[PDB]
């Protein structure tokens, strides 16, 4: 038996984490801020060695607009390795992407895509 304290309910602990997620790479347009024009459909890659060899279902990432508002973020894995999230921003602006590995995040975050005035997919003339 062995306790000194009483009345009192210690629960302050810190946690670990169990994951490197230091190495991680994410290449595209949807991170670097090409085709991310308002309502266009962009999306990056992630590429993780020592974190998954084929795919896995352990990333969420979360846009924030220029204004508060959010964009919604669709992770697609391609069951090989890497991610392929996509989302559409309804806001020509500079948004901040944090990205979340295992409940760790990437000396890569948060990110910064500068959308520009590019095009609107407003619908009209039909090819076929």
């Amino acid at each position: 038996g062995s306790s000194g304290s009483s009345g009192h309910f210690p629960a302050r602990v810190k946690v670990e984490p169990a994951v490197d997620t230091s190495r991680i790479k994410v290449f595209g347009p949807g991170i670097e801020g090409k085709d991310v024009f308002r309502e266009a459909t962009t999306d990056f890659t992630v590429d993780s060695r020592p974190l998954t060899q084929v795919g896995g279902d352990h990333i969420k990432a979360h846009i924030a607009n220029p204004s508060g508002a959010s964009t919604e973020c669709f992770v697609t894995d391609n069951a090989d390795g890497t991610y392929q999230v996509e989302y559409t921003p309804f806001e020509k602006g500079l948004h901040v992407v944090e990205v979340t590995y295992d409940d760790v995040p990437i000396p890569n975050s948060p990110f910064k895509v500068a959308v520009t005035e590019g095009c609107q997919p407003s619908s009209g003339p039909s090819s076929g």
